[PDB]
């Protein structure tokens, strides 16, 4: 199951703050950790060089709120992303598969591995905290689409935002 970007994908309208809503994923590890994850949020801007896209990740993981910055690659496809670092063995793609850029993005993730096939992992984003099951309907055939289970697909319980 191969994965199409946004048509007419226009990435500063990307940029900003955006709230993790709901997640699913092949992987088994993040299926038995999928409901004790929370809304998490995360801000999305321009990188050090042209070529990159900034993102800083601020989430509850246990006890501690942890805030992950990052900083994916553009590739020659838009909306298409690419973090690579090959001495650590890790290869990701992400893909903004739909967004209407100012209520909510549908990102799609292949984490690739030299023993298995990529873990495709969804991950529903509002500008806003709250849901609204119309869109959480949409992001299931989303998921599903690229074969994710019924099962491993999970709204997160919104417990606020944290300073770290
Ligand atoms: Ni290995």
């Amino acid at each position: 199951d191969n994965i199409q970007v946004q048509e007419n994908f226009n990435i500063s309208r990307i940029y900003g703050k955006w709230y993790n809503l709901a997640i699913g994923s092949t992987s088994p590890w993040l299926k038995k950790i999928m409901d004790r994850m929370t809304v998490s949020t995360l801000v999305l801007g321009e990188g050090a060089t042209e070529a990159e896209i900034s993102m800083t990740s601020t989430r509850w993981r246990k006890g501690v709120c942890e805030e992950t910055s990052g900083a994916y690659e553009k590739t020659d496809t838009d909306g298409k992303f690419l973090y690579h670092k090959s001495k650590w063995n890790i290869t990701m793609e992400s893909y903004v598969v739909h967004t209407n850029y100012d209520e909510y993005a549908i990102f799609l993730t292949k984490k690739f591995s030299r023993h298995h096939g990529p873990t495709i992992t969804a991950k529903l984003y509002g500008r806003a905290p709250q849901l609204r099951e119309t869109l959480l309907q949409d992001f299931r055939v989303v998921a599903q689409g690229v074969g994710i289970p019924e099962d491993s697909i999970f709204t997160m319980a919104d417990r606020g935002e944290c300073v770290p």
